[PDB]
């Protein structure tokens, strides 16, 4: 199983390590997937490259 | 945050429900994001559309 | 440029035609790119493959 | 609806803000999607990471 | 490495097998990666879900 | 056809140029796709953003 996590910049390296740990476990136990088969990708977004309702987060409070 | 889980066809509806649930909690507790801001996409693959070492799974003997 | 639009199943063929058209003009007029260089991909999701706050849409009551 | 716009580096911050505005509107009116439900991601490509017909744009005039 | 090939529906099963094989060798010999570390995903599009210059292929005359 | 190659940072600019050449050829001959229709994207991953079996490569030997 391939898991891609897309989130905004601003997380600690530790939060990222925990994210991978937790997410991998969540997948292992709910899908019966073998652990060495679970891959995780982290993709960080820039507030000026992410919008909702027509407004980029870089243009918001 | 946005989580996309890509895995082979086959999981039961229940397994998928648990995946979404578990994966969402794993994100929530590990990044600080709030539930209504956590989105999960499920993408299923066919054994004949997924290959490793030049061999599609469907062609593995 | 490449534009991928991911949305739930349900739109009519007409709606999709308008999406491609409108979205392409929006790109053309806003980035300077030329029409034959603008590509649009449409990706449809199932309510049981899309979740928010740990709940797939198909499971929302 | 989730819209990903993949384009080359070289656009102004204003062009990007307009892109998000225009594209969000194009989607709102052609798909009947609620505005606060329309998300836009901008992904910039490097000429040395984008090829056509076997030649990277970084290796062209 | 992970290679995703996105193309229109239509290729034969044989063509797909050759794609995976050829593409994998091309990666192996050009990046140094080892075969069991090279993954290929095949994604097929519908002519009515792919557009160029504001015109879906299915609508081209 | 659109080919995305996702691999770790650490490859020479030459290896990347060869990758695009080889991969484009592999696709041209196995799918009957016209050369000017074959597009290649290179996406580099950071070891601290790529995990396998719950452990990020940045946390491994």
């Amino acid at each position: 199983p391939y898991v891609t996590v897309k989130m905004l910049e601003g997380r600690t390296d530790e939060q990222k390590r925990n994210l991978v740990e937790k997410v991998t476990e969540a997948v292992k136990e709910t899908t019966g997937a073998s652990e060495e088969k679970i891959v995780v990708f982290i993709e960080e977004m820039r507030k000026d490259h992410y919008a909702v309702a027509g407004k980029r987060l870089s243009d918001m409070e």
